Parts: C-alpha cells; sequence; structure tokens
C-alpha cells in the first residue's frame, strides 16, 4: 500500500525556492519514525535537497534524468518505483509536488504534518476531498522551545 | 581584548520563550569561524542550549551555581571568566542577554549578525550607541534554498 507523508503549511503549502522558516525537530522525528524501514519513493529535487540517502530507508529516485548515485535506485516511473519496491506492506512518498501528485491517486493514507504558519509558497499538496477520507489520528501540539511553530499529526485512510 | 557575537532579530530581540522562527546556518558558519581557536565565554542557559563544550573553543561558562560537566569551566563573576581565559588576544563573549551586559562595557568590538524578521523578543542585545562604534566591514545575504530570511553581517569597533 502506497501512503504518502507530508509537512503542511497553511493552504497546503509544500515548498519554495527559499528554504522553509520554522524549526520543526518534532515534525522531522515524526517524519522518522513513521518512513523508517520502508522504501521511500521522492522526486529529484526532494532527492538533491536532501543531499544523501535516508539511512533505515530503501531509497527509490522517480526522475527522468539518468542518476549518478549508485546508493539509491533511479527509476522513471510510477510503476517502476513501485515495482522497486518489492513485497512490501507500506510504501511511502514523500514528494515533492508531482509527485504527490502522481501518487495521490493510489495512496490509502496519509501522514500529514499541520504547521501553523503562514508563507508564499511555489508549492502545493494537491488538494483531496476530505469527504473521501477519515482521519484516524490527530494531534495536536503547540510551539514550544524546539518546535517555533505549534503543528498537528494527522493520519488518513482512505474511505 | 573583548568581544561579543551575536544574532540580533529586529529591536535587537536576540531570544523568544520557544524557538526562533528562523533557519541561518550561514550564520553558525560565520559564528564558528569567528569563535573558533579563541576562549568562548557563555551564561549557563546557553551553554544548556547548546549541550556540548565546543569544539576548538576554549569553553567559560559564567554562572552562580556550580559546575555539571566536568569538560568546561566555570566561574563566578566576570573578572574570573577574564581571568580564566589567560592572555589571549582576543575573548569571545556569546551570550546571553546578562552576559552581554555585564560585558558590553569592557568591549572593543562587535561581531553582529542582524537578521530580517519580526519577532516578539524575551530577550535582548544590549543598548548601544552607534555614536561609539564604527562599522568596519559589513555584508548582506539574501535569503536563500538553505537560509530562511535575508541577514547582513557587521563588525563594530569601539571608537
Ligand atoms: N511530515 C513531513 N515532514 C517533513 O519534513 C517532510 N520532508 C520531506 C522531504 N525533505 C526531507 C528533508 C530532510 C529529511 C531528513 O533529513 N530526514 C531525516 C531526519 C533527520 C533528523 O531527525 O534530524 C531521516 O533520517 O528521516 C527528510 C525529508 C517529505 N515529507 C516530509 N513530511
Ligand atoms: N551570530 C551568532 N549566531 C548565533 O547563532 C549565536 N548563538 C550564541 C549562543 N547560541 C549558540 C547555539 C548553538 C551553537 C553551535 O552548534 N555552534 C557550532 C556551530 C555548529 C555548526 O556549524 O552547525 C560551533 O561549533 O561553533 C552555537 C551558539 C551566541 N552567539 C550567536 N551569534
Amino acid at each position: 500500500m502506497i501512503s504518502l507523508i507530508a509537512a503542511l503549511a497553511v493552504d497546503r503549502v509544500i515548498g519554495m525556492e527559499n528554504a522553509m522558516p520554522w524549526n520543526l525537530p518534532a515534525d522531522l522525528a515524526w517524519f522518522k519514525r513513521n518512513t523508517l524501514d520502508k522504501p521511500v519513493i521522492m522526486g529529484r529535487h526532494t532527492w538533491e535537497s536532501i543531499g544523501r540517502p535516508l539511512p533505515g530507508r530503501k531509497n527509490i529516485i522517480l526522475s527522468s534524468q539518468p542518476g549518478t548515485d549508485d546508493r539509491v535506485t533511479w527509476v522513471k516511473s510510477v510503476d517502476e518505483a513501485i515495482a522497486a519496491c518489492g513485497d512490501v506492506p507500506e510504501i511511502m512518498v514523500i514528494g515533492g509536488g508531482r509527485v504527490y501528485e502522481q501518487f495521490l491517486p493510489k495512496a490509502q493514507k496519509l501522514y500529514l504534518t499541520h504547521i501553523d504558519a503562514e508563507v508564499e509558497g511555489d508549492t502545493h499538496f494537491p488538494d483531496y476531498e476530505p469527504d473521501d477520507w477519515e482521519s484516524v489520528f490527530s494531534e495536536f501540539h503547540d510551539a514550544d522551545a524546539q518546535n517555533s511553530h505549534s503543528y498537528c499529526f494527522e493520519i488518513l485512510e482512505r474511505r
């Protein structure tokens, strides 16, 4: 099963030119815990930004480009992407945008981080129809000494 | 010779209850670079924000309470602290708020990082009579893929 995971700001903003202005270790931590030991699919840019494969996980890159790093697996198609995940219980899509778009329709579960932040982004998580999904988990947290903003943990299952 | 280093948001904001909303890897670099191979004087909470002893530097913590970590050197005054530095060309003072207050008077130089952001502050960089200093270096930068905000670095010497 495919699952998407993402951090979202107000308006479903997920990306921009510049570095996101916020400090969410707790989020990083959530992400971690939810991806660890699972295959992860991501696009080129994401891969770039990250700059090293994520330890503990089968890193799969979705590009058209040929890719240098042999530490990961590159693929050119959604089908391939999936193919490369083998026999697993959950496949985790980590974006970006188009990636999310592509996988959304195959996606059965979503892990979303809702951040109380307002920014001018260039990228947005694809709109999804609420009526189609069920919140089976949600967990609010205020900003604290380590998290610059308040944010909330949500997991939706496809209805 | 004494110097102070700090990064100030608008209005001398240097701290908040919660996490600063910005991510400035470049300022840290600047910080590292200007503090390396010199004694760094800090106050207890910074030290606790830092969590470990800064490599390449000699860590002096000014406080009322008694040590907790054999690694660094604890002092109770500004004279001791200054003492603990020994004969060295420049002593770097690093915060927080109180500390900087107590050293401001003896400083001959300021290493400032003016951050482009409005935040409701809890601590502030000591006020300093701009007439009393000469800017001797300044360097602007724009926010980018790695730094959420724009900032300018500056060095001021006591006139
Ligand atoms: N919820 C969510 N939060 C995110 O930050 C996020 N980021 C991406 C893509 N960007 C990144 C960037 C960095 C790392 C990363 O460094 N991950 C480390 C966490 C390291 C830590 O705890 O410092 C990992 O080992 O998973 C992952 C994804 C995708 N989905 C997200 N989804
Ligand atoms: N310009 C400036 N920026 C700061 O962030 C700052 N911080 C303090 C006290 N706060 C801190 C907290 C953590 C680290 C720290 O990890 N420093 C590393 C750099 C690490 C890196 O390159 O990630 C060091 O080794 O110097 C430093 C200062 C004092 N003056 C400052 N001054």
